[PDB]
DNA sequence: GCGATCAGCTTG
DNA sequence: TACGAGCTGATCGCA
């Protein structure tokens, strides 16, 4: 049966409730300076479908949206509201996103439109997105009667199901949480997603100029190496190269062929010299196709700005996630690829990037959980957590920690806080999985009350079925159950780890809010640019560094308290580079 | 021809 | 290569 609704060619009062569901359709994947399809709007009084060049021009309707006090309820509104900021106009009143109230109810079932959302609560009067657009080369926008339906499901679904699913996150105790937290962080993404980040591309060209070179040289020490000329970005050819007609030895395969991983590679590099300089050509080889070129892709050409576009509702911890570009994993690790960052400058003349990071925030929200006396002492004295888990661990004083014990003991912390087990540990440190077993008995000597933190949350996971964060994301872990070794001791894991890394995202996300009022309150210029799961980038005038060095660290560290301190380091520069 | 999947890389 | 992500060149898919 069809929905009825007015297709209005004027907007007036009736559509200007002070509560509604909102539908502005951006259909686009990026959001960016894109076109707004179509407007829908659910209340009191009716169903109504706008053409976006009518209602976009009338005063009242864009001084509905810009009105706090009349109520919208939307899915995505972030898409909406960044959509609007590249026109000029501003939303408010957003009330409530049945995109984040999915996401926290969820965030397994991967809801990405209003259909997979409705579903969860038996509504199925609206269809799915892909099915109304089509994928790909196919995508598109249908004609008006089709369209406006589509819109007008969509809102009359949001005006349906806000209820049900503010119900059931207030039984989860996550009301505040999409109230406090999530709505307004996508407010504030949304501002960060819209100011971008300005770009270097003279910068940029030059580097890919030398590294042209570069490649080119190594290339040609390939192939002379090799005793012939192959597709060196092709593990079969590279393969047959490697372990056929240069015998090297084979210890470990994938499927189609041989395995050239680069952890293969570095086992192999003491049998010949080819594999050091194929390590050296894949390097060179994702800076250049990633970071030079990819990034000069996205680069808008009038501003030399790019702006990514921060996914708030994907990942299965409460971490965020970046897109075209990923500013979430520019190289910073090798000093060649950490001068990628040198490109990333500020968008004002005589302005600086300020950024600042915890330190150490998921070992410290760990002696947080689990109360454990050794390791709250650690971060109360504020040790050097990887040499004191060494000296714990291999029972020596401070002095007589080696460079490599600290490697290793290192390499436990990072075992423990993603769900600790002997094979993971044995193949991170290439040891054997009983000399893994005994680093980790160690370690639980040491840490008890890590012990049964680690014991008592997987016990957790299985009575209620979910593990929870500080602020109440839930993470729902049915394979906890599981006669399957593999899965259950993948779902152990799990519980293990989301607890700590969610609870990470929660306490940077509320220092992000936070952060914004302070900012606000004072009048400053500055504003966050990017955020990058334990660290804040922001960009400011240079008259600002003085004040942002005292006032950042402070928000950040005080965004929540923990049974231990939290720290926060900082620095500043003329590039992302610099601010090191 | 196209798009989906594999294998490699990058980050916290 | 453990936990959580995204991008790109090569290649198996077949319409
Ligand atoms: O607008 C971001 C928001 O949209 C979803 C779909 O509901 O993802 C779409 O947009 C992303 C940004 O361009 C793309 O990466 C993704 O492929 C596209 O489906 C949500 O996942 C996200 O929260
Ligand atoms: O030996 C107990 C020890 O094993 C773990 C897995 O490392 O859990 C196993 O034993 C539990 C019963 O004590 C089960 O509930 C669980 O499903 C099984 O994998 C640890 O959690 C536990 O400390
Ligand atoms: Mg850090």
């Amino acid at each position: 049966k069809k929905m009825a609704f007015t297709l209005a060619d004027r907007v007036t009062e009736e559509m200007l409730a002070d509560k509604a569901a909102l539908v502005v359709e951006v259909v686009e994947e990026n959001y960016h300076d894109a076109p707004i399809v179509g407007i829908a709007v659910v209340n009191e009084h009716g169903r109504f479908f706008l053409r976006p060049e009518t209602a976009l021009a009338d005063p009242q309707f864009v001084a509905w949206l810009g009105d706090e006090t009349k109520k919208k309820s939307m899915f995505d509104s972030k898409r909406a509201a960044v959509a609007l900021k590249w026109k000029g106009i501003e939303l408010c009143g957003v009330s409530f996103d049945l995109l984040l109230a999915a996401y926290l109810l969820d965030p397994a079932q991967g809801v990405d439109d209003v259909a997979a959302a409705a579903k969860m609560k038996q509504y199925e009067a609206v269809r799915p997105d892909e099915a109304v657009y089509g994928k790909g080369a196919k995508r598109a926008v249908p004609d008006e009667p089709v369209l406006a339906e589509h819109l007008v499901r969509k809102a009359a679904a949001i005006w349906e199901l806000e209820r049900p699913f503010l119900d059931e996150l207030r039984r989860n105790e996550q009301d505040r949480l999409l109230v406090e937290l999530e709505q307004p962080l996508s407010s504030i993404l949304a501002e960060m997603e819209f100011a971008g980040v300005k770009v270097d591309t003279k910068r940029l060209e030059q580097m890919g100029k030398e590294l042209a070179e570069q490649l080119g040289t190594v290339e040609q020490r390939i192939y002379e190496l090799a005793g012939q000329e192959f597709n060196i970005n092709s593990p079969k050819q590279l393969g047959v190269i490697l372990f056929e007609k240069l015998q090297l030895p084979v210890l470990k395969k994938t499927k189609t062929g041989y395995s050239t991983s680069a952890d293969v590679l570095e086992k192999l590099a003491p049998y010949h010299e080819i594999v050091e300089n194929i390590l050296h050509y894949r390097q060179l080889g994702k800076l250049q196709s990633t970071y030079i070129e990819g990034l000069l892709k996205v680069v808008r050409p009038d501003t030399k700005k790019v702006h990514t576009i921060f996914n708030q509702a994907l990942t299965q911890t409460g971490r965020l996630s970046s897109t075209e570009p990923n500013l979430q994993n520019i190289p910073i690790r090798l000093e060649e690829g950490r001068k990628i960052r040198q490109a990333f400058v500020p968008s004002e003349s005589d302005w600086l990037i300020f950024a600042a990071d915890y330190s150490q925030i998921e070992l410290r929200v760990l002696a947080h959980i689990a109360e454990d006396d050794n390791l709250m002492e650690a971060f109360r004295r504020d040790l050097d957590i990887h040499t004191k888990t060494a000296m714990d661990i291999f029972q020596v004083s401070e002095d007589e920690v080696t460079p490599n014990m600290r490697r290793q003991a290192k390499a436990v912390n990072f075992g423990i806080v993603y769900g600790i087990s002997d094979y993971g540990l044995a193949q991170n440190l290439n040891i054997s999985r009983k000399e893994a077993a005994e680093f980790i008995e160690r370690y639980f000597e040491s840490f008890p009350g890590v012990k049964r933190y680690m014991e008592n949350i997987v016990q957790e996971a299985k009575q209620k079925g979910y593990v929870t964060t500080l602020l109440h994301r839930r993470r729902y872990l049915p394979d906890i159950t599981s006669r399957n070794f593999n899965v259950r001791s993948f779902a152990e894991r799990m519980a293990m780890n989301t607890p700590i890394q969610g609870s990470a995202a929660d306490i940077i996300k509320k220092a992000m809010i936070d952060l914004n009022a302070r900012l606000k309150e004072e009048r400053l210029q500055a504003h966050l640019l990017l955020q990058v799961h334990d660290e804040l980038i922001l960009e400011a005038p240079k008259e600002e560094m003085e004040r942002l060095c005292r006032l950042v660290p402070e928000v950040m560290e005080q965004a929540v308290t923990l049974r231990v301190p939290l720290k926060v380091d900082y620095h500043y520069g003329s590039t992302w580079y610099d601010a090191k």
